[PDB]
């Protein structure tokens, strides 16, 4: 993975130390092997020929425009009122290998020429790519290719889940109205994939997407008689119980009426960035 | 895990299928070994004792409040406008498991009086509870018991992150307002765990937190000279881009013009949801 947070990899900055066109990333990443990523353009994804394709015919077919610019969600209050960042990779470890627009609300994109050199000798590349950050249904990242069409790899710990129209308008819904599809400059129902079933596994465009594969933790209390669940959430939360039943045999038949009425034993203050130690 | 969907396992529910106090649960789980799960108690957290003492002699105390009910947050449009839901297991594999509050944007509580018995004995039982719902920092799920402190058994598959007042406050800023935070009936600072290291294990509340490790998907695409990253987020996603250099010897010098000026190939359409079968 690339450690975009080097400094001395960039050249041609911009005055904010954000890329522009014409801005370089040069890495030996092994002993004779040099990567050179060249910007060739930041525009968000609705001034691409892909997206032209998918609207043309269509009620949206005005949305494409091969003049937009990176910039924020025409739905949200920073539009007009404060300059977009920049995308950079100056951190301001996971942090490292990760290139960032850092305002939220936005619609971006860039596009990199690719060079690899072996002992001064241009090679083809083998090049993999991931979106660092957790996608819920109305948060889109798409990779674009010349090279082959993309083969899926694995999984990188920090088989995945194909955004759809029906989860995009479920999540509208469940929200009361996302943020992004307030954005009427865009026909977000064409960001989405046109392959339901892999997000684009075998063609030139993959996602967008979202990981598939949470855990939730468990805990235990033995010899209760009163449990309680309690939840407040702007979305559902939900409760689920059981027993383990393993060790019946040498099971007490209570563990008492005197413990089981002493008032709830509420958790210890041990806040270790306030309080580094207890003496 | 309890099998909540099973209607025959219900007794004295309300008018809507749902819980009220004196509803009950039974399920024999194993042969010979009875639970039964009686609602106590229908109220949220803001009307517990634990919560009393939390906010006694801070500018909040006022927020106690023992005749809560459960019900919608009051910053919702819901609160006041139509009803709210029931308590419910009623299916209406996962979603079995689960017993919901089937409303957005709410705040509630459930305790329930536990009974085991084993070949008609009564006997201590061995309790785990989980959320099965994903928790960003503004979502709380809290647990009490009358039993032994919370143990942490470990992860169940569908060590984790305690929700603290720095994430919480980072995220209403992230989001420019959650809707949690704008109820200015109760003091969310007070739902949050005394316990920043572990969310309350040995104690008799835990929670509320957040599970902690992801994962994300690895495309791959050998021979390009461009790849593309495109975003739109009311958030912030991430680029990750990488190289693997392993197989360089027999690695052609270029997959060519021709390959490359070749219009990006889209993906497929694929909806098997709308067209099953190709024919």
């Amino acid at each position: 993975w690339l450690d975009f947070s080097d400094s001395a990899s960039w050249k041609n900055l911009d005055q904010r130390g954000g890329l522009k066109v014409g801005t370089t990333f040069t890495k030996e990443i092994s002993p004779g092997y040099v990567v050179t990523l060249t910007v060739k353009e930041l525009k968000p994804f609705n001034s691409t020929e892909i997206y032209k394709k998918r609207v043309a015919g269509t009620a949206t077919e005005g949305t494409y425009d091969p003049d937009a610019e990176n910039g924020f969600l025409t739905s949200a209050p920073y539009y007009g009122k404060t300059p977009p960042p920049s995308v950079t990779g100056a951190a301001q470890q996971k942090r490292k290998t990760q290139l960032v627009y850092p305002m939220n609300s936005t619609n971006w994109g860039v596009k990199f020429d690719i060079e690899a050199t072996y002992l001064g000798k241009r090679v083809a590349p083998t090049v993999v790519m991931a979106d660092g950050e957790d996608a819920n249904p109305g948060e889109f990242a798409i990779f674009t290719t010349n090279g082959t069409g993309w083969e899926y790899m694995g999984e990188w710990k920090m088989a995945y889940n194909v955004i759809t129209k029906k989860m995009l308008d479920d999540e509208d819904v469940k929200r009361r109205g996302l943020l992004i599809l307030k954005d009427k400059s865009v026909d977000w129902y064409k960001y989405l994939s046109p392959d339901t079933v892999t997000g684009g596994l075998g063609s030139q465009v993959f996602g967008p997407n979202r990981s598939n594969e949470r855990t939730v933790p468990v805990v235990m209390t033995r010899g209760a008689s009163e449990v309680g669940f309690y939840v407040a959430s702007s979305g559902q939360q939900a409760m689920m119980m059981g027993f383990l039943v393993v060790a019946v045999s040498d099971a007490p038949e209570s563990y008492g009426e005197a413990f089981h009425t002493i008032s709830t034993r509420d958790s210890v203050t041990n806040d270790p960035i306030n309080q580094p130690y207890l003496g």
